[PDB]
């Protein structure tokens, strides 16, 4: 009969940061889905053809980008972002633009390190959120398996009240969990986990699409079935869904944040079979949206999540939408305030219910 | 005329490659459109901000090509093809994966060089056709003034039949010919000698446009007019008009090829405000075309122009067509034949009026 | 304090007709927006060209048919569907292809008469259902001036739970409540009174669009905060938006119903300057509507409103939409469940919340 | 030595009533029937409760009956009243109509005597089709005619008479393609086209509107010889969502005639709709936009008496009274308008005018 939302819930006007509670208005400019550090070798696609094998054990140098964009998976060393002091510097890069915050969705399974975060935000000086919860089947440990869905339930509620991996940190979004096209029995129990623990928390909610699929009106159905708040439900990777105008509308309708992370991913992904769109296609998306009514529900990103994707190894950084996609708006039609609402207002609207809509 | 005509006009069933004369059958998997080696300093974008600076004077390093992706003519070391040794390297890549030969349309202006030209493909075993007559105005030589279509026309004419530049390679395309937005009067003078060069010499013409803008059926109406061969005219920098399928069908229509020769290039061009457009986006244009019926007349390749696209640098080569967009187009529906008829068949149909529509 | 939901609530399981109540399940293969009697003699449209003067004063005649189709205001003798014997025969052809029942929303300022409905339905053996309330701005009465949002309400509780017009039959929908594209202060108190209705008497709203513009969502938002149930109201006119499926889809994802009660009116309304889609264009955003998960949101009617839409004047008819329509959207993929869904389990939806969706 | 009096390079045109300098043809509907015989398409009611739709004479409480199944009824499928005819066609003349091209062929009821009578009394030029229809209104005696055969009488009634008069045809037109293109549809083809170059006259082809055979039918045709600038493909509204099918046919250099306008009825028999008007103006509007103005043609195909405004019809007077002001709607100027009731129609019979909007 205890109260277990989070000090930092949606009504309460503060955000739960890795060093602790913030004023929403101190949210400032923000990158709502990013990775700082991460783990992605169990998704390593192994190159069969044997004229690529060089591609698998090489560092990640300027002569086999190419080769890297049809296929990053095929490298080993590109799949593991573990470079702490790259991942300061290529941050900095975002505050030198006016960046101020980023919230990581690294989970369990994937690499999250409370340690390393507070470290990235000391030297950088960047508002740092962290996520919870799991991830794709994949990437769920062995452990995983034998929990129920309170059960997963009650380990985020504890992230949020107590802290996490040991530290007192704790979350501020219950984020990034797992739904893949085949939307297993265990991501399904993560999600439903997720949602009690969205009710629970009072915390934002963030779930992982498989882009290139249709499955975010079964997902919100299930969210909304568990009783979590859908305009606090933040919808992932909106991208490649961008020439469904229907799709995307009908579920901002709803209420969830369609989150367009993808900004500057081009890459083919030959696992998947999957084109990553162009940015000017997302562009007349979110032009497509706004005309519409639903400026509010938008979110942007880059989901930095692999070494070639960092400036430094002829990648994009994290300062890219700020830099080249937000003027990129601006040629299609968005105004000043719109980028203002876009990279400021939308994403404290994520945290705290009390602003007003647009 | 008739004495006039290279000995591989377009019915001779002969190409002429800077190595002379092989027969039409022997082009093989083609790349229609590369610059091996060139010159683009004229277009040179200064760096507004001091902020900026270092990406001008700086050499291209994996650190900075994400900047050099939004304002590729920001960068001097980028544009300039003057290594190679390089050329050499990124062309066998080429030949790797079944690439039989390369036309180069640098003209002049921008850096033709037929000794280079015959040393790559001495070096690399990939036949290599040789262009010629005058770009965008901009890079025209102060003596180019001077000169009547006609006096542009017999220049075209003289490398054709007895040399180039100093040498007895001869050219076996008329093109890469410049035609900007703004089709100034020079370049339209430029146009028409060229098309006269393509009446006498009976040689492929291959023209520039602007892809952003929409003057192809002004370029056909003047060739049309000036009595060349629409069959044997290649449309070039046609990925950016994708979206506008009744501008590319009726051009074909009329007979020109539809040169998508802009494959993986994805840069935006700061300098003009305008963005090149996706694979799948050019993938569905090319199905489109086809599915009307225009399949024989679509030619594919990437237009390498810049350092930056290279592999060496980080871009895709001369190999990113064959290797990458063919399954691409796969993906989208095009069978085998399909692709044979793009990398092989079109361009031996756009050097041979015998092959069968 | 005391309810004042009409026997026939949405939540009853009963729907009241002009002869009392029947269960839901008796109301079958029904036409949900369709005038047996009315008045548009205020909406008539003199012909400034002195030329086609003749136009405005003769009777109709199949010798200036194509005349009337380019301007159907213009004839004075069309503007009023008032032979109550050919309404009965015209009926009775909906009633000869399985017609069981017709939603009559003609109210207030526009001729609604109990008196003659019931003659109708006692004649034609074809249920008949009356709505209420007031409709555009220059039809109201005078008197509809001095009365408030609340006073309007009352009207309409007052219909429901004792009688209408001196007498005792009592209204089965709250509607066909005018909106323009202006949406005056007037039309606006008259909605929020209707919406008001619809929270006390527990029965369906019906609200006329301007279906030429995009004033729905504006609509459905004051509906809304007014405590009304989007998921029972519905929206006429939808017909003219085909071209905007992402405004008609996110609509129905709000609960309204997208009525396509202009099926069959070809019609140039040369006032206007606004020209009537085709069955065809119609069809494909029904059929793209469906395709999105909204099939159980779709009205169909003819809204027959003036002479020349009778088969007697060479029109469709109340039967056309059954005879003809229905087939055309099998020819463009529908099967019969959907048809049957469009044509009796949606309108009794729309008076009955027991029945399931999807 | 078989070109008509009024060939495309003559200057003139040949109507029922002689000669005339194709300046005189003034505002023109292109394509209407002003007295026919549709017997042959009589789709009588298998069911019993539609018997009534059959031996009845039209009505106004039957036409929204009959618009859902035009052949139903035997009284509708006949323009057999004369009276009626001049009545009908004085309202376009009315609103400035001064001519009027009738291609009713063999097999449909064509009529020298009865146009002349027409003309005669409403003052309104006509110019008379010939030719074939579809195969199920050719007469028995066109199985053993050869194509030449069918090209001998067509140039007969270009040069001589027509059926037994001295009026001769001034189009060659309204030649049958269904949609299953059968042999006998073919050789009436081939027949027509012969005729276009032996007499030089314009050469309209009926076409299977809900398909895609306009293509095919203009390889025939220009393989046979004939003339594609000055050959009119009918019935292209229901096509009009499909740009790149119109426009190539456009480029081709083929009139693209939209004679279905008003023309609303559901086909039973053929399980088809027509477009709207706003429909076809958003396609005709394309069309100009991609420089094809000047190949588009206007009418209504009168073919029905249901399409006469004494029977509930839009009549001959609907294009001109009430489409082009649609066609205002759509962002025609006055100076589109004239070049599709007046130039378009002069450039379909005289080669001398040239294009442009
Ligand atoms: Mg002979
Ligand atoms: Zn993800
Ligand atoms: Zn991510
Ligand atoms: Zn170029
Ligand atoms: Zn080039
Ligand atoms: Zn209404
Ligand atoms: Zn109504
Ligand atoms: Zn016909
Ligand atoms: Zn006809």
């Amino acid at each position: 009969s205890l109260s277990e939302l989070s000090p930092c819930h949606v009504r309460s006007g503060r955000i739960m940061t890795v060093d602790g509670p913030i004023p929403s208005s101190a949210l400032g400019h923000t990158l709502m889905h990013e990775h700082l550090q991460n783990d992605c070798r169990c998704w390593w696609n192994p190159p069969q053809e044997p004229e690529r094998q060089y591609l698998a054990e090489a560092p990640i140098s300027i002569e086999i980008l190419s080769e890297l964009r049809q296929d990053p998976f095929v490298n080993k060393h590109n799949i593991a972002l573990d470079d702490l002091d790259l991942a300061i510097a290529e941050v900095k890069q975002f505050a030198a633009v006016g960046g101020r915050s980023i919230v990581d969705p690294t989970c369990r399974g994937i690499g999250r390190d409370p340690v390393k975060l507070r470290r990235i935000s000391a030297e950088t000086g960047v508002q740092v959120v962290m996520g919870a919860g799991y991830y794709l089947a994949s990437s769920m440990p062995e452990t995983a398996a034998r929990l129920s869905a309170d059960d997963i339930a009650d380990e985020i509620v504890a992230e949020a009240l107590e802290g996490t991996d040991g530290t007192d940190a704790r979350i501020g979004l219950i984020g990034e969990i797992g739904v893949s096209s085949d939307f297993t029995a265990e991501e399904e129990k993560s999600l439903r986990g997720a949602a009690r623990a969205q009710v629970r928390t009072g915390l934002p909610l963030m779930v992982h699409l498989p882009g290139w699929f249709r499955l975010a009106h079964r997902v919100l159905d299930l969210v909304e079935e568990e009783g979590a708040d859908l305009r606090h439900t933040v919808l992932c990777h909106m991208n490649p869904s961008h020439m469904d105008p229907v799709y995307q509308a009908t579920l901002a309708q709803r209420g969830a944040f369609l989150e367009f992370d993808m900004i500057g991913m081009d890459f083919f992904y030959a696992d998947q079979g999957v084109q990553c769109p162009s940015d000017d296609e997302v562009a007349r998306a979110i032009l497509g949206l706004a005309d519409h009514g639903y400026l509010d529900r938008i979110l942007l990103s880059h989901d930095v999540f692999v070494k070639m994707m960092l400036t430094r190894y002829g990648g994009n950084g994290y300062a890219f939408v700020t830099k080249h996609f937000l003027p990129r708006l601006r040629r299609h039609g968005l105004d000043d305030a719109a980028l203002e609402t876009l990279m400021v207002t939308n994403p404290r609207r994520v945290f705290d219910a009390s602003i007003e809509g647009h």
